[PDB]
């Protein structure tokens, strides 16, 4: 499984791109790590997802 | 407590424009539902949300 922000999801094989539309995000609005790396919401590799990717999506607050 | 998507999450207090900003989600782009009872994102109650609230949010496909 793909662990999306601490849950277990079949994600294997989509693209964190596909995943964001899924989840009805705005792209322009969040961060995303991948494992050790971390994106903009506008700028997320095409990699697809792997088994045991951990990924986390946040949304940017302003401080 | 608060479920949200299934999950338990302090949310009390908060309101679900709150929510969905916390989320990250575009607000034309999903459906919530509110203790069964659906609203467009931009239409969601004020209402600070209260212990038992049970909440969904779904995004909005293109089917065809």
């Amino acid at each position: 499984m793909v662990w999306l922000n601490g849950e277990p999801r079949p994600l294997e094989g989509k693209t964190l791109k596909e995943v964001l539309e899924e989840m009805g995000v705005e792209l322009k609005g969040v961060a995303v790590l991948l494992n050790e790396e971390a994106f903009l919401g506008l700028e997320v590799p095409d990699r697809p997802l792997r088994d045991g990717d951990v990924v986390e999506v946040v949304a940017l607050m302003q401080g």
